[PDB]
């Protein structure tokens, strides 16, 4: 569990779909506070379409360093997790948690998202 922090997740591929979904399932689920300002965007330029997604919270702040590495790790880690664990903690969850699926928004070209981490690397 963590917050309060401002992370990007890319996927273009290798299942990641997957791990967007199960992630944004379990973090749906685990936060029924709604605090969570997160969100699922798709983006096609260059005649090449990838899928970027942004996950900000309410008490962000942005001073505390020592936090932005922390929830870094944590979270790629947790990303990274086996499948096992991956889908455990996506289909297992349905005990009492669960997992939404929506919309993507499109994305243009233009200086609004993160454009930085996700446009190099995770």
């Amino acid at each position: 569990m963590q917050k309060g922090l401002e992370i990007a997740f890319q996927t273009i591929n290798g299942l990641d779909e997957s791990l967007v979904q199960a992630l944004a399932g379990v973090t749906a689920s685990d936060f029924p506070d709604l605090d969570i300002k997160y969100n699922i965007f798709l983006v096609d330029l260059y005649g090449q379409k990838y899928f970027r997604i942004l996950f900000q919270s309410k008490k962000l702040s942005e001073l505390h360093p020592e936090e932005r590495k922390k929830v870094r790790e944590k979270f790629d880690e947790n990303s990274r997790m086996q499948y096992s664990e991956l889908m455990t903690k996506y289909h297992d969850l349905k005990k009492q948690g669960k997992i939404k699926d929506r919309p993507v928004k499109e994305v243009h070209e233009e200086y609004d998202l993160w454009e930085d981490p996700i446009w190099q690397y995770i």
